[PDB]
Parts: structure tokens; sequence; C-alpha cells
């Protein structure tokens, strides 16, 4: 079905792909990275699924629909899938892992996802005030799971394929507790199962048989690696010892790696936004002269012309203005300013809270190890103490991805760096991040005339409405210099020629594994 006629597959199908880092956990509701989704979208699948090109495809369910008022989502589940230990995929697997994503005992970073869906309670319930079981969810019969939700959501379908709303095997869970993630305990109903794990070194995947479509699935095994630095990646691709890279090649090489790998290159216009979070309750970044000074003061077309140079193009907005229903957030102002006067705003607001050459503001970018992060981060670090005169000194601090995550979570850091990737394709998913009490919101801003713009949105009645009232979010935001971004991403990936599935069209750059195949010629 996605081999083209008469195209000769190789006998092996087994395919190696850099995942980037050791993930934090393969529980969906424990984790809030790329390399924890990448790895849960093999195991376990959704409502909902996507192709190779990004569009959305029937998953768990074969069918949807909703009320004109878009405030009721029935779902219609296939009466004959199993969990793979032969169990039955039901509405009340549904009904148990959406309870569990928003229940504090759970504490998921990703809690706050159902209450962007506007689900009934999802919000008391994460706050204590309600008890899991009053989440506005419910099986009707064994295959018919409908949400309830408060205020419209016309984008609930594509919110549905993220990691965090993924089924959980509820018989499973509820015996084993936090302990079903073993490899021995694991049970999904995805396409592929876990056949290793060694830490720092590989994941292994086999096929999953008793996944509902596995007659259409073709890779039979995959390997994904834990390489942290894209010129590592790019020298086992080019020792034939990987298939796939990471999104991340290096700058110095990319040039040479186009002539060179003819078709092998891909870059995808992706919904991302690398940025510095500032963290926004840690003296002196509560300070909004000091926050808006970093932002003039970094010239972010040296960062995307010269350090990286792969297509990146500047932003000095968190949302990528090219989403669905982001086309009226504008640039600032000052992002159309010579930087010899942004960087004379930047060393008057550093003077006024008392910085000069010899008592330099002092900080550390924390980023996870990653030899393309830590170009930028250097790059960073210069044109802040060259662009302010000696009046911000910037020391570097890189940590293994788990304990980045941990640091950021835990507020210990003073600068991050941070990418977002769009966990659906509407401007909601940028916007949502920066809500007071959003679970993601890890650089601690708040403001409630923030959180009023957002949510006008829900009183709109079509598009140009809810684009409005994401304009007027990003403007406050912008004034209040929350944070620092940097770029909208590409994803550049070296992929073998033998490797086929794999569109370079993905907006959120999914690579699920039912979707690929290898050739022979």
């Amino acid at each position: 079905v996605i081999v083209p006629e008469g195209t000769q597959l190789d006998e092996k199908q087994h395919i190696v792909i850099n995942n980037g880092a050791e993930p934090q956990s393969f529980d969906p509701h424990k984790t809030e990275g790329v390399p924890e989704s990448n790895v849960a979208y093999q195991l376990l699948e959704g409502l909902v699924t996507s192709d190779s090109e990004g569009k959305l495809q029937p998953g768990a369910a074969e069918s949807w629909e909703n009320t004109p008022d878009f405030k009721t989502w029935t779902f219609h589940l296939r009466k004959d899938a199993k969990w793979s230990n032969g169990d039955p995929v039901t509405a009340h697997d549904f009904v148990f892992a959406w309870r569990r994503l928003v229940d504090p005992a759970t504490a998921a970073p990703y809690a706050s996802y159902l209450s962007y869906l506007q689900v009934e309670n999802a919000q008391d319930i994460i706050d204590g005030k309600k008890k899991p079981a009053e989440l506005g969810v419910e099986a009707k019969d064994d295959y018919t799971f409908v949400v309830h939700a408060t205020n419209p959501v016309p984008y609930a379908v594509s919110l549905t394929t993220h990691q965090s709303l993924l089924p959980l095997p509820q018989k499973v869970v509820e015996k084993l507790g936090d302990a079903w993630v073993k490899k021995e305990n694991y049970v999904g109903n995805g396409a592929y199962k876990l056949a290793n794990h060694i830490i720092n070194e590989k994941i292994e995947f086999e096929r999953n048989p008793l996944y509902w479509n596995d007659k259409e699935t073709v890779i039979n095994s995959a390997t994904f690696l834990a390489i942290e630095n894209p010129s590592t990646d790019v020298a086992r691709y080019r020792a034939g010892d990987l298939d796939m890279t990471s999104y991340g090649l290096p700058p110095e090489q990319f040039a040479k790696l186009k002539k060179e790998l003819l078709g092998e290159v891909y870059v995808t216009r992706t919904l991302g936004t690398y940025s510095y979070e500032l963290n926004n309750k840690k003296a002196p970044f509560d300070n909004v002269n000091i926050r808006k000074a970093l932002n003039l003061s970094l010239d972010r077309n040296v960062i995307t012309d010269k350090v990286l140079g792969q297509g990146q193009t500047p932003t000095y907005v968190f949302t990528p203005t090219y989403i669905e229903e982001g086309h009226l957030i504008q640039q600032p102002a000052y992002s159309k300013e010579p930087m010899a006067q942004r960087n004379e705003e930047a060393i008057k607001l550093l003077e006024e809270a008392g910085y000069s050459k010899a008592n330099p503001l002092k900080f550390s970018i924390l980023y996870n190890t990653n030899e393309n992060h830590k170009k930028v981060a250097i790059a960073a670090a210069s044109m802040w103490k060259a662009n302010t005169k000696g009046l911000i000194d910037v020391k570097l601090e890189n940590q293994e991805w788990k304990t980045y995550i941990d640091s950021r979570r835990a507020g210990r850091y003073d600068v991050a760096r941070a990418g977002w990737h769009a966990d659906y394709n509407q401007a909601t998913t940028f916007g949502n991040y920066f809500l007071s009490n959003s679970s993601n919101n890890t650089a601690k801003y708040a403001n409630p005339e923030y959180d009023k713009a957002m949510a006008e949105s829900y009183a709109a009645t079509d598009a140009e409405g809810r684009a409005k009232a994401y304009a007027k979010a990003e403007e406050i935001l912008g004034k209040d210099y929350g944070i620092v971004p940097i770029f909208n991403y590409v994803n550049p990936r070296l992929v073998k020629p033998y490797v086929k599935g794999y569109s370079g069209k993905d907006p959120q750059d999914h690579i699920y594994l039912r979707n690929l195949y290898i050739i022979k010629h």
C-alpha cells in the first residue's frame, strides 16, 4: 500500500536512525521532549496519527465527528484492535490515560495539554479542586470515546496526535504502576515494541504483530542511537553505520555535504522556534530592563547567516508567523532598528542596572550537550560582550539531555537554550506555552493580560478573530521581553538513498517507522 507497485523492496527491512539523546522515559505522561516522543510514537498510537507529509490519518479511531459548536468530539474506535499482549483497545483505555495525564499525582510535564483542549474540568483537576474521574471525557460504550470541551476548539483533532494523549493499557498500568514502562512490562498498541534498551547506546524496536495495521508495516526492525553531536551523527552516516541522522548537521560541512551527497540532504521548513529562555523569577532576569537589553544586543542575523547558514530565518517573536492563524503576529519595532542604536540602548539599560566593564552582568547559558548548540552559545556570548562593550560576561554550561530538562523544569538556570516544536499545526501550540498556569511554562512568565488576550480567542467565531487575539498575546509577551527568540527552524537531515517514506515536507518532521521502507536497487 505505502510501496509503489513494481518497487523492489530489500529483504531485511532494518533501519538505524539517530534519535539524538537518551530519553528521560518511555512513559508519555512523564516526558516533554522530541527524543521521548520519537520513541512513544513507535510503541503507542492515539486517536489520529499522520502520514509522511504530516497529513492527518485514522489511528486508533477509524472515524470521528464534532458538534457544529466545536465543543463535543466523538471518536469511534476499531472493534478488533488489540494491545501487544492481546488485550482489546477500548475507550476505557483513553478515559484512563487522559485522567492519568491531568491527575496531580502523575505530575505530568504536559498536564496542561487537556486544558489547552478546553476539556471540561481539566484545569480544576490539575489545580487539585476536582477528582480525575470528573474529567469531561467518557466511554459511551467500549468503542465510543467522547470529549466534552467548555469552549470551541475547531483544531481539536490535530491536538489528539500528540504523545501526551496516547492511550495506555489500563489493566497493565493499574497493576504495575509506573513500573509498566520497563522493557519486560511494556504493552502498547503501536506498530513496534521494545526489543532492547542499553542506556546511552541504543533502543531496539521489533514489529508489533498485533498492531491493527501490521499488514501495511514494512520495516521489521530498527535501532535508535543517542548521538549528541551532529558531527558524530554525520561521521556514522558516512561510514554506513546509520541510515538517517537527527535534525541537525554541522554548519561548516553543510555546503560540501550538499555537493557530495546529492539527493541525501533534506531540509524541512518546520514549525519551530529556537530561543534563549530567561528565568523570569530569578534575579536579575526578573528585571524587564535587563530582559530588554539582552534582546536589543543579540544580532539574530549573525546566528542565522554566519554561524548556521542552513536556511534558519531570524525571528523576534515566539510563534512562527507562518503557522495557521499566526499571520497577524508582528515582528517588534526594535527588530527594524540598526544594531548601533539597539546596542546604545542596551548599554544604557545595563548601566542603569549597575553593570560596568569591571562589574559586568554574569550568567551561564544552560544547553544540552550538542556541538551546534555550543557554537550558537559561543556566538551569543561573544555578541553580548562585544555589543555591550564588556557589560555582559557569559559562561557556557552543558548538561546531558535528561539533566538539562530537569534543570529547566526545576528553575535551576539563568538563561537556557530552548527549542519549541509545534504539537499541532495551529498558533495556540506556541501561544498556550506562556499562559501563567501552563505546565510547559519553564520561563515562569506570568502576565494576567497575556492570559486574557489568549482567553479572547475562544470568544472568536472565526479564524480572523482567533488570529487577532494571538497577535495581541504575542505583542504583550514581546513588550515584556519574556524570552529571547532567535530563529525559526529548518530541520536538516541526511537520509540514505535506499530509505523511502521520508518526505521532507512534514512541518512537525515526525518519523514513524511504519511510514518507511528500504528499497533494493
